């Protein structure tokens, strides 16, 4: 009677009703696109190409030092009340007063917002910034009529939530199951076919992996190990397609609090040993099955970029971000990391002891092998090193503090480089309550920030080249991070009850369902149902 698409955006161990969009740490993943819908979403796959949902056009100043949106009349909230420029003046005035909930920096790039009319709002820059456009976009929108007289929006769980759009009835509710059902006042329902959500608690790729072989799940972006034979062999109906992602590398803590461990952490030499002692390709094929590229570029560019990256600079610092462990047995050695106490594992320059405690996210089990490959590829080097899981919210939070020593991470990924280098080493990302962990090394050097907050501030093409140059040279020299590979979108899709996905075939735009990917509300309007093949009673 009702189409039910089985997704996957999140692990959780229990599921808690909120779906209030600005609460990252907390919510829902379901929240943002499906409930609050974007006033446009840009098709990075293809070249940003904006596609308009609630605005229906935005225009840049001749300076580019504001920008108008104009607003799509006859939208409707679920609710039945009319989406104006209310709500947008709204939503990024909160954001502004109330900083915890800026989770992208936004805050620093918008002044001012101001209602022009009902249907169009300018918002005033405190730089110049042709890509802002883009930023904007990722700032939730929510109705004006019902937030504003809300307690405190950056406690509020939004249980019952009003949105503009696809999916904003709550109809089943539970700690491990709850459905997501068709936005009645939907202003493009005309093009969605799909009924519900049907979202299964799901705590990590072991438990995963059992549903997923089993037929259970219908759109997935989870990492599955063999995929060949335990998921796709199963059944004719099985999917996948693995666009390419972006850049995952160890980060280390630059403000470690442990005298010992700042010692080698902060020394560049010891940066690079440790980098030159990791086997890439062997952690593709092993911990990965294949499905990711060797990263060898110090400054973590990653070989999708090659219009953009400075090969000299590339070959200048690749010998220190490929595979020998001689020569990173010799550079500790210089270094004068010596091994002061027989245990054949190299102690500071001071002469302390240490272990790196190298932390990934507990279930997300490619990275968790990750780590523990990268420890005995560490231990043959004499560089002494083990692995900590912690649950996500345990790892984010000691990144967010400071007390971590090594981290294994993943990237945002763009369609130029800014997206990674901008997130991962902008030090105003440092700070922040709603701020990712990506950027928190705690490396800081101001005129890499400075060359980064210049990337959009002139329209000419071969000065942005520069600049990308200049910033590549500043991370490469210094390798901040020890870049491993760039990954892949994993995603899967199971054409038992639906059709009309992305794949390779028809690869339309990154067709995962994670939250932080807009274009999965572009991808669930392309979904139409399958008539059921009958059976038994
Ligand atoms: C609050 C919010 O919207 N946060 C978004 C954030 O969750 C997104 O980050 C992605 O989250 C998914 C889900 O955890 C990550 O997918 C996992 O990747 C692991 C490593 O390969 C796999 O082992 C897991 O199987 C897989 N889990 C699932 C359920 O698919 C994904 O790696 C992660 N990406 C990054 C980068 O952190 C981001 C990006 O979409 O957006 C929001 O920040
Ligand atoms: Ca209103
Ligand atoms: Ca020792
Ligand atoms: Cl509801
Ligand atoms: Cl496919
Ligand atoms: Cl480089
Ligand atoms: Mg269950
Ligand atoms: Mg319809
Ligand atoms: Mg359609």
């Amino acid at each position: 009677e009702r189409s039910e698409l089985t997704i996957h955006p999140k692990e959780f161990t229990t599921f808690v009703r909120n779906f209030n969009p600005f609460l990252g740490a907390t919510n829902l993943h379901t929240t943002t696109d499906f409930i609050y819908e974007p006033l446009v979403v840009f098709n990075e796959m293809h070249g940003n190409t904006p596609v308009f949902r609630l605005a229906e056009n935005f225009q840049m100043s001749d300076d580019l030092m504001s920008v108008t949106f104009d607003i799509r009349k006859g939208v409707k909230w679920s609710d039945g009340e009319a989406f104006t420029a209310d709500d947008v003046v709204y939503s990024f005035n909160l954001v502004k007063e109330k900083p915890e909930l800026d989770q992208s920096g936004i805050n620093s790039w918008v002044t001012g917002v101001e209602k022009v009319n009902d249907y169009q709002v300018k918002f005033r820059l405190s730089e110049a910034n042709s890509n802002v456009p883009y930023e904007i976009a990722k700032v939730p929108v929510v109705p004006k009529h019902v937030w504003s007289k809300v307690k405190d929006p950056s406690t509020f769980t939004n249980e019952n939530p009003v949105g503009s759009g696809p999916f904003t009835v709550i109809d089943t509710f539970t700690p491990q199951l709850y459905i997501q059902c068709e936005n009645p006042n939907y202003w493009d329902a005309a093009n969605l076919d799909v009924d519900c959500l049907r979202v299964p608690q799901i705590a990590n790729n072991d438990q995963f992996l059992g549903k997923v072989v089993n037929g259970e799940m219908d759109w997935t972006s989870s990492f599955v190990p063999d995929i060949d034979r335990t998921y796709a062999a199963a059944s004719p109906k099985h999917h996948y397609w693995y666009p390419p992602a972006g850049t995952q590398a160890f980060v280390v803590n630059f403000k470690n609090p442990d005298a010992a461990k700042n010692e080698a952490l902060t020394n560049v030499d010891f940066r690079r040993a440790f980098s030159m002692a990791l086997d890439r390709q062997t952690i593709i094929d092993i911990a990965f099955y294949g499905g990711g590229t060797v990263n060898d570029f110090a400054s973590g560019l990653g070989y999708a970029f090659e219009a953009w990256s400075d090969e000299k600079t590339h070959d200048k610092f690749k010998a220190y971000n490929s595979y020998n462990a001689e020569g990173a047995k010799k550079l500790l050695a210089k270094a004068g990391f010596k091994d002061v106490n027989k245990d054949g594992f190299v102690d500071t320059p001071s002469g302390k002891s240490f272990e790196l405690l190298i932390q990934s996210p507990n279930g997300w089990t490619d990275f968790n092998n990750t780590v523990q490959l990268a420890v005995e590829q560490l231990a043959e080097v004499g560089i002494k090193a083990r692995a900590r899981t912690p649950d996500f919210s345990v790892y984010n939070q000691a990144m967010l503090e400071g007390t971590y020593d090594v981290a294994y991470t993943n990237y945002f990924h763009g369609a130029d480089p800014y997206t990674y280098w901008n997130s991962a080493y902008n030090s105003a990302l440092q700070s922040g309550d709603g701020m990712p962990r990506f950027a928190m090394h705690f490396y800081k050097n101001e005129k890499l920030d400075g060359l980064l907050n210049s990337f959009y501030k002139t329209a000419d093409k071969q000065e942005q080249l520069e600049i990308a140059h200049g910033i590549q040279q500043i991370i490469a020299q210094d390798q901040v991070t020890i870049p491993v590979l760039s990954g892949a979108y994993m995603y899967q899709y199971n054409t038992t009850r639906f059709t009309g996905w992305w794949n390779e075939e028809n690869p339309k735009g990154r067709p995962n369902i994670w939250a932080g990917i807009p274009e999965r509300l572009l991808h669930v309007l392309d979904l139409k149902p399958v008539k059921l093949e009958h059976h038994h009673h």
